[PDB]
């Protein structure tokens, strides 16, 4: 028979449509054990934020009798499809996008019945709390603006500010909207010069919770309009942010900056990505020169759920238990769940693999745990201008490593 | 078998399916009738919603009317979007806690079919106005585990610009957790400073929720006579502020929403059963008027004889055509207005029913109406 898998990507799924297709790809041709086994798939694009779309897609899907469902969207996508999934007993993979390079929230999902939730995120819990919680007490802040963008979701926030009161700082929430010029425009034509002033100095200590664009923005609207000043710390949090992107940021800082973005382990699985002394053919293995570096870092998760369902496929046929798929149209209100999707979703969970993000796995709360980041600083030399320097990692095992 | 709408309630519906009934039952008594199809659904299933939706629309529908969070809210909304079906969405009161407006998802230009019956939360307006008032430089806001905090934005930045200092916590489900776990991870200073911040707080609430909160927050000796506590939620009941009250060691106010009260005509807009209207939450009465809208609605259309017949519209197809009469039935409904058990209802261009009002509520030395607030002419008293 066939192994037959459906994937949903909210445009654009150029990348996604590459880097999914690359892994089945990949194994088609590695995997020693999927070998003499087939693997299908169908890939369904749809528009952003257009939940209904997704169900429509899904249920598609789900006649062509589908094992898994792989997905790559936002949040109200992700609610249609986990609630549709659920009914469907279908194992969901689901891959959160990058809300428009803003700093990510995890999505609000609904419940499920006990013993029948079929999503898991590939994407770890957000700890940018953690970290922002030891930098703001190693960096003894007692007050300090938290800045955020008109895509960003302050529910991810709880934690923080819980704790922020307990230990009584006195944290100020403050929306940018997504036009910046109007913005600090506004700032000009609502306060008198001395509230103006004042203002200021309560900006020498903010956290930028924007994307890397809406960021350098801020950052040059406020030099130009003198609101920013060498006696600044600004904090820029986001999981994700390249390194021509920080160098923007430096460069127009006028002040000290603190970058806090994920990072992963390096993938030199040796002798693992080798056979017959030849190298294995693979993403994960050998990798074109400075294309992972093209790949954002959902694309990396997706490569790695993709890992995830063929490890659970070795391990489903080895105890030669299996669970033929039937077709199924789910939109009709008659449609049964799939009977097989209990026991595949369990081997999916009770799996591991080590992908281009490290280490996956899931915990019995469904989640995939471990995730690091890197602290970055500003420096100076003549020579070279402004750059960032790593300063420590923090990391969901053994927490912070360095000082700041 | 010509006015067919279409119904989608989330458990629990009693309440909905029953004043849905008596709005078409309250309008038949004044040749075409209104028919209609209800379905029930579970809480935070969008899925099952999207499944009865599509099955209504092969029936053929000229217009939706839910009653849902907000999950399902906004899978209809994507769904009659795409369909062109117009959709009257009532959002339910989320286990009693504040209500902050759904998180929709843009429309194309001029297709937007969803019309919110609750009009915007207008809460951060009157808390802003009274902690300005009241001259509060410090407080705390509690929230309980279902508030979205988002809804918070506009109270947020303004206090910010004003330079405020507000402290956001969340009150988990468990009550009893909540202050026990205090005691134990703060030294005897720390907690005595702690107390001291509580003497000013605004409660982001379910009126039991904050029942409970505040003979806890006495019980463990937290509260205090000079202390000021104002509850803030568009939904609670007269026996329900009395509880705060005789539980309160300190000063208490509420805010909540009000509305006007309305041969005799039979219908429950008129001729209240008595003892019926205490029995519903604010989403039935605007459940309610959202039929009146909708009634209204197609009279203005038969009489201008622009009149479009309803299609079979299945959602499995991508090849399958939107409604041609949606565009046209949803503009005549943004343009009507209709005076119901929730006062005046009416929808501006960003497709918002404007108006609200509130009451403020105060504090022998019992509880006692102090103000109001509305979106027309703002606060009216001190
Ligand atoms: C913001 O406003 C300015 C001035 O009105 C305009 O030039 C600009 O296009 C607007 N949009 C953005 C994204 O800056
Ligand atoms: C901590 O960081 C150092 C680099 O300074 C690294 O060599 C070491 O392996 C790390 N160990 C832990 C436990 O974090
Ligand atoms: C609430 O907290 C108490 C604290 O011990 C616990 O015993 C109880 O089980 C909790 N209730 C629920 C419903 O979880
Ligand atoms: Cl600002
Ligand atoms: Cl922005
Ligand atoms: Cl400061
Ligand atoms: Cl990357
Ligand atoms: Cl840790
Ligand atoms: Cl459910
Ligand atoms: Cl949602
Ligand atoms: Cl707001
Ligand atoms: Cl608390």
């Amino acid at each position: 028979s066939i192994i037959h898998i459906g994937a949903i990507f909210e445009e654009n799924a150029a990348k996604d449509d590459r880097v999914f297709q690359l892994a089945v790809s990949d194994l088609s041709l590695n995997d020693d054990i999927l070998q003499s086994e087939k693997i299908t798939y169908s890939i369904k694009v749809i528009e952003a934020n257009n939940p209904f779309q997704a169900v429509q897609e899904a249920c598609d899907l789900m006649t062509q009798g589908i094992l898994a469902l792989v997905t790559s969207t936002g949040c109200a996508s992700a609610n249609a499809l986990q609630s549709l999934t659920d009914a469907m007993h279908i194992p969901h993979l689901f891959v959160q996008r990058n809300p428009g390079g803003s700093p990510r929230t995890a999505c609000h999902l609904n419940p499920s019945p006990d013993g029948e939730a079929y999503t898991l995120a590939s994407r770890p819990p957000v700890r940018l709390n953690d970290v922002m919680l030891r930098l703001v007490t190693e960096l003894r802040w007692q007050k300090f603006v938290m800045f955020y963008d008109s895509e960003y979701d302050i529910r991810g926030l709880q934690s923080f500010l819980d704790q922020a009161s307990r230990l009584g700082l006195d944290v100020s929430l403050q929306k940018v909207d997504k036009n910046i010029s109007h913005v600090f425009t506004s700032l000009f034509t609502t306060m008198k010069t001395e509230e103006l002033n004042r203002y200021r100095d309560t900006l020498r200590r903010a956290i930028l919770l924007l994307s890397p664009q809406g960021a350098h923005s801020f950052i040059n609207e406020a030099v130009e309009t003198n609101l920013a000043s060498k006696d600044s710390h600004w904090v820029f949090v986001n999981e994700e942010i390249s390194d021509p992107e920080i160098l923007d940021l430096v460069h127009s800082a006028l002040g000290r900056m603190t970058v806090v973005r994920q990072i992963f382990p390096s993938a030199k699985d040796n002798q693992k990505c080798m056979r017959n002394n030849h190298r294995i053919s693979s993403l994960l293995c050998d990798p074109q020169e400075g294309y992972l570096q093209m790949l954002q870092i959902s694309n990396l998760y997706l490569y790695d759920s993709v890992l995830m369902l063929a490890n659970a496929f070795h391990r489903k046929l080895e105890d030669r238990k299996w669970h033929s798929m039937a077709s199924l149209n789910c939109i009709r209100k008659s449609t049964k769940p799939w009977n097989g999707g209990r026991s595949m979703l369990d081997t999916i969970k009770k799996g591991h693999i080590t992908g281009l993000t490290g280490v996956m796995e899931f915990r019995e709360d469904s989640s995939n745990p471990y995730v690091q980041f890197e602290i970055l600083g500003t420096t100076y030399s003549e020579t070279f201008g402004k750059d960032m320097r790593k300063l420590a990692t923090w990391d969901s095992e053994k927490g912070l490593n360095g000082s700041l």
